[PDB]
């Protein structure tokens, strides 16, 4: 006899088969299609379970649409609810819209969300962290865990009553009890691997954000299935006898782990793989769902303004190695809103800049996170530390400036590179990290390392996101409670002539 476990992770509100780059876009992705793949495939097994492993409440323009309309997650919850999932876990982005929004979401879902390591006051935020069920005369035990690193990213007001414990420590403490109750153990961790599974070599700085390797290294023999996410990587292999899965993101793949009995009726791992999400001739989207997609596209097509010139980004890297009218524009909007000496923003992966006609679609693609902003008081020396962190983004390949391996592997982190406004500088990539920034000037004057300056950063950066630890606890001069997309919309609506001064002025070379 057998049992199959299907998992999607980091769906990120990509339900329809589109990434929204254009209205009629259609691509083999999204939860509708990924679920269709599960439904067809699962029928061959004696029984099966369906799991969402986090980062389901935020991510796509559909999520923006929901906040902007009823403020309710119900339309999204309805999709999950129809599909008859068995359980899920919490990802960090589940907190992006506040704790009440999350709590309301959990009570609207028709299956439990398991999180054993996030406490609210003196108990788990979620009703439970562990679930047990029978497979024949055996018992399966499931424990849900979430990356402890949330304080380094989220709005303080969204997590103020919460306590985040190490996933490794909570697992370590629960194992003994789980093994007393169950024969098969399944860990669903919304987090990834900090070391390469085969070599054990660190693949990122060991901050505790990701504890998957330490968990396997210490407890593999007692774990049958190790479900992971967060890093958006595609993994399906064995760690000793443990089946290890990471099913990417946006429903382009589905993780499937099959367990089957041997003589003695003992369940063992039969297979562990990623199933490709593909279109087929039986897949259909019902009328109501297509009506919702249309409303969504209609909203995305809403015209914000018409600019007198183009600010498109042809090649992302070009808009990172040197000033670009669009980065100049973003920084200028932040300087004008905040009145700080300096501002900064990352160029996000979907940021293609603006054409002359700007729609809601374009604004969201250029600022896809619900970040607010903060003006921080920092010494000129702390400012330099922040520019040196960004300068780590570059490396030299051949005799050309390129992107550092550190920011591409195991997966891309371009969003951790910032472009600054109000301060001019020179980055020398051939010099050691931490001493690459030269010629710093703020308004005709050299940056005095001992003087106090102000910088507008997003809330993610304010709590240290992307290893910008120098901003933590910097005095808050201004708390700007306007999210990025709206801040750009406001600026666009108030400055018709769009005469933008040059606030981004920097150079990158060896
Ligand atoms: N500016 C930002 N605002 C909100 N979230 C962001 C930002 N940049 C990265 N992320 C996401 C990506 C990962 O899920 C996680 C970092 O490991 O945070
Ligand atoms: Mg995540
Ligand atoms: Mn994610």
């Amino acid at each position: 006899s057998n049992i199959a476990f299907y998992v999607v992770s980091d769906v990120h509100g990509y339900i329809f088969p589109t990434d929204f780059t254009s209205r009629n876009q259609y691509q083999p992705m999204g939860l509708l299609l990924a679920n269709h793949v599960i439904e067809q495939d699962r029928r061959q097994y004696d029984q099966s379970f369906k799991i969402d492993n986090g980062d389901f409440l935020q991510g796509s323009p559909f999520c923006n649409y929901l906040i902007a309309h009823s403020g309710s997650s119900q339309p999204l919850v309805d999709f999950y609810n129809r599909m008859a999932f068995d359980f899920g876990t919490l990802g960090n982005h589940e907190f992006n819209y506040g704790l009440p929004y999350l709590k309301d979401t959990l009570r609207r879902l028709n299956y439990p969300v398991l999180c054993a390591n996030i406490y609210e006051n003196d108990s788990t935020l979620t009703d439970n962290g562990v679930k047990y069920f029978q497979v024949g005369d055996q018992t399966v035990g499931v424990i849900g865990l979430t990356t402890q690193f949330i304080p380094h990213w989220e709005q303080p007001e969204h997590i103020q009553s919460l306590t985040f414990h190490s996933a490794f420590e909570i697992l370590q403490q629960y194992l003994p009890e789980m093994k007393r109750h169950a024969d098969i153990i399944v860990v669903c961790y919304h987090g990834g691997f900090e070391k390469d599974l085969e070599s054990g070599t660190p693949t990122e700085v060991l901050t505790g954000e990701n504890e998957g390797y330490a968990m396997l290294e210490a407890f593999s023999k007692d774990i049958d299935i190790f479900i992971t996410g967060h890093q958006h990587r595609q993994i399906a292999e064995r760690f000793k006898q443990t089946a290890v899965i990471q099913p990417g993101t946006r429903g382009t793949t589905v993780g499937r782990v099959v367990l089957s009995t041997d003589e003695y009726e003992n369940l063992s791992v039969e297979s562990c793989e990623l199933l490709p999400v593909i279109d087929d001739s039986t897949f259909t989207i019902d009328e109501d769902d297509q009506h919702l997609r249309k409303q969504l596209e209609d909203w995305l097509d809403y015209e914000i303004t018409t600019l007198p010139y183009d600010m498109t980004i042809n090649h992302a890297f070009e808009a990172r190695v040197a000033p670009h009218p669009f980065t100049n524009f973003m920084n200028y909007a932040l300087l004008e809103k905040s009145d700080a000496d300096v501002a900064c923003t990352a160029l996000f992966d979907s940021a293609s800049g603006f054409k002359q006609v700007v729609t809601m679609r374009d604004v969201i693609n250029n600022y896809p996170f619900p970040n607010t902003f903060k003006v921080l008081a920092v010494s000129g020396a702390k400012l330099k530390e922040a520019i040196e962190r960004s300068a780590e983004y570059f490396d030299v390949k051949n005799d050309e400036v390129s992107v550092s391996a550190d920011f591409l592997e195991p997966k891309p982190q371009h969003f951790n590179y910032d472009i600054y406004g109000g301060v001019s500088y020179t980055i020398h990539v051939g010099r050691p990290k931490g001493q690459r920034v030269s010629n710093m000037m703020i308004q005709g004057h050299a940056v005095d390392l001992k003087q106090t300056y102000t910088i507008c950063v997003n809330n993610y950066r304010a709590v240290g996101g992307g290893q910008y630890d120098m901003y933590i606890d910097a005095p808050v001069v201004k708390d700007i409670q306007v999210e990025g997309a709206q801040l750009l919309i406001d600026f666009l609506s108030n400055n018709n002539l769009m005469r933008i001064p040059q606030v981004v002025d920097f150079k990158v070379e060896k």
